[PDB]
């Protein structure tokens, strides 16, 4: 039975509004309703992995697991295995996988982050799950960010705290946050970004939604505008939104948006908004294709509609050779020519590089680079031809060309990372000098970039 080179992943996000679900929720797992929906011809085909994020979830873990498993069994006639479940307050993540994947899944991690301080600590934050699927690392984050149209900057802060402090994936990757630890990272939830239009336009917005004319609403969506201005979710992707705003509905119908200020809303307006979202970030040149992104029409117990997204994702096998793992394969090497880092820092410490990859026995520290003054004020750290030669555990190009090198540039004075990035070994040629490039981030903010040339030697 051969190992897969692709899997499908279902991502769900639903703010349940503290109400139990209706008896049937299969439309969610089938990607049926509005938006980019799944073909009917696929309905009996199980996804490999289902990741369910809920917010304002009133159910016990046991109660929700029974509903989810019984739902999937009705659709697929498959009894899914529970990979992980983690709950912070009323924010929950469940990962389910086909039984054939049980002995492909390992290194399961869960964590949570509580956002805010005092007043604003006690119900918002994030839960997450990571694991290895054969040779591929997968991370999943369900966040419930700060509410309210006027609090976009609080949401951006919540985002930075979650990606700094959520402790998932390989702890040996110590310079790297969750935005660099995984081959594929999915981040979803009630992100709570709103359509930033005047209150007086509520009925006009509703009109536009009834016409299925979303363009003038999406151009004011705070998440799209904050992402375009590089304020949040830098280097994440989102599929085009082609479904109606998923908040705020009158319960037990979808015919009415309930936007007016009420004591129950703290006298705040809730103009129709795309609160409920799915984004992802995959390592460079790894296959990832969104095959659905939409909302259900028939699940009406909450003031939010459920959102679904599905993906084709590239995966690799757990490779063994005569040599690695447990030794190097002298027929493999990775060389770096004409390399330099450009950093936004006002500091003047010496800097060195760390190279981290599961194709290495352990991470590799470089010598210090040579600082020059850049012509526009920036710091340029020159490595030239001085970077060490990396010795992969396996030389077979079927393995090595699928790998990635994580780079941290660190202060010699403090050993703190000033920037993190990632280089793909999926090159156009071997034994050939080729340009490489990554942006550098720290705490998920842009801090610089790393560029130079690579020369990769494989067994072929
Ligand atoms: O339970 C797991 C991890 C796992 C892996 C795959 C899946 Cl589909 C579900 C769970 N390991 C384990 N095994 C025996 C005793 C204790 N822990």
């Amino acid at each position: 039975q051969p190992e897969p080179d692709m899997i499908t992943i279902f991502i769900g996000t639903w703010n349940m509004g503290n109400a139990p679900p209706p008896k049937k929720i299969t439309s969610w797992f089938l990607s049926k309703g509005q938006g980019k929906t799944r073909d009917d011809s696929a309905d009996y085909i199980p996804h490999d992995i289902y990741v369910i994020g809920t917010q304002e979830d009133p159910l016990s873990e046991k109660e929700w697991l029974e509903i989810l498993k019984h739902s999937l069994q009705e659709i697929t006639s498959v009894t899914f295995k529970t990979v992980a479940i983690h709950t912070l307050w009323n924010i929950r993540i469940v990962v389910l996988a086909k039984p054939e994947h049980e002995n492909r899944i390992s290194h399961i991690c869960t964590d949570n982050v509580k956002t805010g301080i005092a007043n604003t600590l006690g119900n918002k934050g994030a839960v997450g799950v990571s694991f290895m699927f054969n040779g591929t690392s997968l991370g999943f984050v369900n966040s419930h960010l700060t509410s309210g149209s006027e609090k976009k900057l609080r949401r951006n802060q919540n985002y930075m705290n979650i990606l700094r402090f959520l402790a998932l994936g390989d702890k040996k990757l110590s310079p790297f946050n969750i935005t660099h630890r995984f081959t594929h990272l999915f981040w979803f939830g009630d992100l709570n970004y709103r359509v930033d239009l005047p209150t007086w336009e509520a009925e006009t917005i509703i009109q536009k939604i009834k016409q299925q004319q979303y363009a003038d609403l999406l151009s004011h969506d705070q998440l799209l505008t904050e992402r375009r201005e590089q304020k949040v979710f830098l280097h994440f992707e989102e599929e085009e939104i082609t479904f109606a705003p998923t908040y705020r509905f009158e319960r037990l119908t979808r015919d009415k948006y309930a936007y007016t200020k009420q004591k129950a809303t703290g006298m705040k307006y809730n103009l129709p908004s795309w609160c409920d979202r799915v984004l992802w970030k995959s390592y460079p040149l790894v296959h990832v294709v969104c095959q659905s992104y939409g909302s259900t029409s028939d699940i009406m117990t909450s003031d939010h509609s459920p959102v679904f997204a599905t993906f084709e994702a590239g995966v690799t096998s757990q490779f063994v050779s005569k040599n690695g793992p447990g030794t190097v394969d002298s027929q493999g090497q990775i060389e770096f020519l004409r390399c330099y880092a450009t950093l936004k820092t006002k500091s003047q410490t010496k800097f060195y590089l760390e190279f981290h990859s599961s194709c290495l026995e352990s991470f590799v520290k470089s010598q210090e680079g040579e600082n020059e003054e850049g012509s526009e004020g920036e710091l340029v750290v020159k490595f030239g031809e001085t970077l060490p030669k990396l010795k992969p555990i396996i030389s077979d190009p079927e393995y090595l060309l699928d790998q990635h090198i994580l780079i941290s540039i660190k202060s010699s004075d403090s050993d703190e990372s000033y920037g993190e990035g990632c280089i793909a070994l999926r090159l156009e040629a071997t034994e050939t000098q080729l340009p490489i490039y990554t942006p550098l981030t720290h705490h998920g903010e842009l801090t610089g970039h790393f560029q130079g040339e690579i020369k990769l030697q494989t067994s072929q």
